């Protein structure tokens, strides 16, 4: 399986994870004869293009409906941080906690597109004490982010989202829970590709 | 057109120019009983959604075939800056010129998404005197970016994506030609909507 081509997704935020760059850059030293064919999309997405055969691997969410028919490898787990603008109240806090934002809006990006991580979100602050107040929704969450600028709202990202430093934003570490945003490897079982496989044992060495 | 849904489309690196969220949030607060439904895609596909009735007005890239069926205002216009590893030779130049990249790898997203922006690549190096080689295309700019990070190659970007501090990237002005990203407001002609109208409105008081 050194010559062909491999169909892998990932989702926009999980670019940001250095594990994703990582990858596909080893990847393509260990195998220049196979092309890699990148697609960005949302959990639910790349589960479908696995399961209809569009996508071969995928940097995704694990947790979601039907994910035990593929293999799901963990790759990384990382905090969840609050994103606000920078004169929201509780950007001069010492320590951030969720109920601190009990009345706050929350922007967040649509659930369908990723049910285990907007579900985090909410358990989060139901965690904290409260129901979120949902407002704006965006497409990702880079556009989510973008509309915190605005003064639109807060939100909570996975921590390498703290990368995106939008002109006017914040990021800041939780006081509670410590919830964590979680990303997985994904594939078909049985498929028996030895491009896929040669992928699968450059990530996991 | 006090009430009703909006459906309002911009591109994923659009969202990252202040004029995204300002006006959205300006349209939010003057008129807060419309409804907006916001569609992150590239140049493209917002064309077509126009084109086609599931968008209503979009940030978009004019220059794109058939534009003129539209009405396209010009809402920002911004220098191309280069990102690059935070290794990379030129990452110690005083000035950047694009000659010193005639021989680098160009990473980009793929052109069919939106032609008037990587053409304004292409001919941007074509400008500097080099056919530049192009390698690993990723499905956004912000996915380049992270692609850069893990040192594959060079790219050239809107300048407000100089945001997205990926660890390991830096964004430089470029010596030659200021090249320019340019963004405008799309929406239908002869769509007399008073909804619409009211956005237009808002976004050019
Ligand atoms: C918005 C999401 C959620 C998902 O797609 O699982 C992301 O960027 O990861
Ligand atoms: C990749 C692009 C080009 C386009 O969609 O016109 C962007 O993010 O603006």
């Amino acid at each position: 399986g050194e010559l062909g081509v491999l169909r892998v997704g990932f989702t926009a935020s999980s670019a940001f994870n250095s594990v994703v760059p990582t990858a596909i850059r080893a990847f393509r030293r260990a195998y220049p004869d196979v092309r890699l064919q990148l697609e960005e999309d949302n959990t639910t997405r790349l589960a479908d293009g696995l399961n209809e055969g569009s996508l071969d691997v995928a940097f995704l969410r694990p947790g979601f409906a039907g994910s035990e028919r593929f293999h799901l490898r963990m790759l990384s787990e990382e905090p969840m941080m609050i994103v606000m603008a920078e004169n929201h109240p509780a950007a001069s806090y010492e320590e951030i906690s969720l109920s601190a934002f009990r009345d706050e809006t929350f922007l967040l990006f649509p659930r369908e597109i990723g049910l285990t991580l907007y579900d985090s979100v909410i358990e989060s602050c139901r965690t904290a004490g409260f129901e979120p107040t949902i407002g704006q929704l965006a497409p990702q969450i880079a556009s989510v982010i973008n509309l915190v600028a605005a003064e639109m709202g807060v939100s909570i990202v996975p921590a390498s989202m703290s990368q995106v430093k939008v002109i006017g934003v914040v990021y800041r570490h939780i006081a509670d829970q410590t919830p964590t945003a979680k990303l997985a490897l994904a594939y078909r079982r049985g498929d028996t590709s030895p491009v896929l496989r040669n992928f699968v044992l450059t990530v996991f060495p």
